[PDB]
């Protein structure tokens, strides 16, 4: 059976205890913590591209009120968000076995862009999510997986000064 693990989830939940955030840019910010993703039970000799996406958690708008985040009360629906590429793909199942895949080159932002760069809305909370797709086989495949650990608020900036120390003691 496929299995999916998240590497460094210790780390993540003292981040997700917090409610965490996520920077957004014009040109686009990479993700502290990195997700990265345990994977075993791949054919090693089939071929395969692993693909990052961010689910809208909810319909609604979070603000930082007196220390705390409150959703709205006028969710909309949220677009899907679009497919990181890790830029090791397409490759054998023994490459992504072999050690954590690592999602360290995605960029978050906040405006349409050249592209590479996935663009979120603001003040939105994200479910990261992967999607393992068997690919040159007859037998097209795929695999999703939801990390609820890595859950964030996509931000302009930090409201949350206890994330802010979090970020750097561990960066
Ligand atoms: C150029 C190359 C890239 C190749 C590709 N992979 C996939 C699915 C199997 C993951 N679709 O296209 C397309 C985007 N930029």
């Amino acid at each position: 059976e496929l299995r999916v693990g998240l590497e460094e989830s210790e780390l993540w939940l003292r981040f997700k205890e917090l409610t965490n955030e996520m920077i957004v840019t014009k040109n686009g910010r990479r993700m502290f913590p990195v997700l990265k993703v345990n994977v075993s039970g791949l054919d090693p000799n089939a071929m395969y591209s692993f693909l990052l996406d961010f689910v809208a958690a909810d319909n609604h708008r979070w603000k930082y009120v007196n220390g705390e985040w409150v959703p709205g009360g006028k969710p909309e629906p949220q677009a899907p968000s679009c497919v990181y590429i890790h830029p090791d793909s397409p490759n054998f199942g023994a490459h992504w076995m072999k050690a954590p895949v690592s999602f360290s080159k995605v960029k978050l932002t906040n405006k349409l862009n050249g592209g590479g760069q996935i663009m979120l809305n603001s003040l939105h909370k994200y479910e990261p999510r992967i999607h393992i797709v068997r690919v040159g086989g007859p037998q097209r495949m795929i695999t999703s997986h939801c990390f609820p650990e890595t859950q964030f608020i996509a931000v302009t900036a930090y409201q949350n000064e206890e994330i802010t120390a979090l970020k750097i003691k561990y960066n």
